[PDB]
């Protein structure tokens, strides 16, 4: 037993992390048969981030302005194209480590690990979530651009995320691997800011499951609800509403459980209209929305890679 | 910017995971060079737990009675030996993907990576430290023993962790790679308790630090303190009392911020006297003890492996 925000196993991605390097700017790359992916603004300096012309800026580069190393060794770049906001750099050697995978985008409210990457270099490894305002809250420093996020079934990795922009306000934003951004975002350094930072209910409610699977009950009571009383609260504490889809996907965690889902939500409408009076859920003091139903279930039947 | 419980790269240690099946039981192994260990409980049903005499459960077990598979390819056991509470299985072929590494016994308050397996086959990453009390909250179901624990700096993985049983309150206890059990814990299903689960004063220190790089400040208060007088602080709360060694190993972060050491002490005893009003500090609602200055300097500089 024990439940913990756990990544995937990061291997099958360390093999495919290059750096790539565009005049004086390095970052990321993600190389995937004969294609490396990387964000488009590896062409600009910082200076040019302000107000960048992709396609005029690109006219200057030619296939050898962009240095693709895999650890000490360089690929040969023999073609180069711009898709949305990314660049596919081609090479002459398919990556021998590339991993079956797939290219999703991904819901908000989804979760991915992410392996953050300097130099092409891999540092860490952590699970995040697409947030409903289209942000992440990761941990990302200059140089690691282009890391990307992924999950794992069995043995595909369906990456979806790439790293391009931090805000301001400190949170992250980036691509899908086909190079369009989650949300409004533009790479581009500019006022643009975050919406409000909803929170991910049906995913409170699956680890309130997971809490309740692992011995923590305490805020297990007596009461029911219904969703449209449910989302009044909801509406209050700036919490997704809840729907009949969400409802079904937390059908097989009340199976398991014996504990219906209008009886958690319940449950956490107390929660929330009460705190948690200095009580813990899971080693945590407040309400955790980083784990979807489909991670609870995945984390406590031992599903592996 | 931003801060993430962070865990090492698993790809080095994925390679080095086998499955190991003795008659009805199976766990994980660790295969470096042609050695594979594993718990020495491999060899015990769950009835033999109770009390078990491990020398002479072992006399009925032959090298053939040790099946040992790494992916879908079998290993042949050419000898085994029982060293302290693990197995070390001879194997006749040495595994091509053993990395540099090393075995190290960590103090309490250290922190490491989980690669948890089942079956020989990774489910996921995450990072856990080794409690004051010497136990870890980790994720481990049935089948998880023989789960490794580890640090990489730069290419070489120190391996500290095996994970061998779960205590009745459902924290981890588990040995070195040498297969001596971190605390007073014994590899039998007994009335074994954990004592005091005693916070990590400097890591919570370091933790703070990390929050005033990643601009959370609210805490910072206008007291001082003394070793001394946040000591008896400390023992209302039940912290580790704050030693001077602590404090020397905080003085990096200490320059970097400009922050003293005994002023972000009296941050901390302000914190522990009122709490946090309902605030959060990086994400949490808790003083979080799990990381320690080194790992916070390593997340805040970007080291790569």
């Amino acid at each position: 037993s024990g439940f913990r925000k756990m990544a995937f196993p990061s291997g099958k991605v360390e093999g495919c992390m290059v750096q790539v390097t565009c005049g004086t700017t390095t970052l990321n790359g993600l190389w995937l048969d004969d294609v490396v992916y990387c964000p488009r603004h590896v062409i600009c300096t910082s200076e040019d981030m302000f107000n960048p012309n992709y396609e005029d800026l690109l006219i200057r580069k030619s296939n050898h302005n962009f240095l693709v190393q895999a650890g000490n060794v360089q690929l040969r770049v023999i073609g180069h194209s711009m898709q949305n906001c990314v660049l596919k750099l081609k090479v002459d050697t398919a990556n021998p480590k590339t991993p079956k995978y797939k290219f999703v985008r991904i819901q908000p409210g989804q979760t991915f690990s992410v392996l953050a990457c300097y130099n092409g270099s891999p540092s860490g490894v952590y699970q995040c979530a697409m947030r409903p305002n289209f942000t992440i809250k990761g941990s990302f420093l200059n140089g690691s651009c282009g890391s990307v996020g992924f999950n794992i079934d069995y043995d595909c990795v369906s990456f979806c995320y790439m790293h391009h922009m931090e805000l301001p306000t400190g949170v992250h934003v980036g691509t899908d691997l086909e190079g369009n951004f989650y949300g409004p975002f533009v790479d581009r350094q500019t006022a643009q800011a975050a919406g409000t930072d909803t929170t991910i209910t049906v995913n409170v409610l699956a680890w309130l499951y997971a809490a309740v699977i692992n011995g923590d009950r305490w805020f297990l009571n007596r009461f029911t609800t219904t969703l449209n009383d449910f989302n009044l609260v909801a509406m209050k504490y700036n919490y997704e509403p809840l729907t009949q889809d969400h409802v079904d996907i937390l059908g097989p965690l009340s199976a398991q459980t014996g504990i219906a889902v209008l009886d958690m939500c319940a449950s956490l409408k107390e929660l929330l209209q009460n705190g948690m009076n200095g009580r813990t859920i899971l080693g945590s003091a407040l309400l955790e929305d980083e784990f979807t139903p489909f991670d609870v279930v995945r984390q406590c039947s031992g599903v592996t890679f």
